[PDB]
């Protein structure tokens, strides 16, 4: 059920993408920092707790749902002078109490397998 379309929206956490590039790459929407976090957090919380780490993972590295067309969902790619590896590290902390502080499948605010 933790698959884009199903329990996770297609192209998930659009606002988290921008919140992450704001910080690591220095590019994003013209919205105050607190406003950028909120909107990402809000999006991550609309996802069922059990699928939160997976959503994060799809956003960091992408997912290819099967089907005739089935395009690549999510994934952080390189931006001029901002390698994908840099954005990944920060994206993995979103659930943390430092960041959105949201419980996952373990019932605790952390995604132990996400990063790498």
């Amino acid at each position: 059920s933790c698959v884009p379309g199903w329990a996770i929206p297609h192209n998930p956490l659009p606002s988290c993408r921008w919140y992450v590039t704001s910080r690591t790459c220095g590019i994003g929407p013209r919205l105050p920092w607190p406003e950028l976090k909120r909107r990402c957090c809000r999006e991550l919380a609309d996802i069922p707790a059990y699928c939160r780490c997976t959503a994060l993972s799809i956003l960091m590295d992408g997912a290819i749902p099967p089907g005739p067309d089935a395009q690549l969902e999510g994934r952080l790619e390189d931006l001029p002078g901002c390698p994908r590896e840099v954005q990944r590290g920060f994206a993995a902390t979103l659930v943390t109490e430092a960041e959105c502080n949201l419980a996952t499948i373990s019932g605790v605010a952390e995604c132990p397998w996400i990063l790498g």
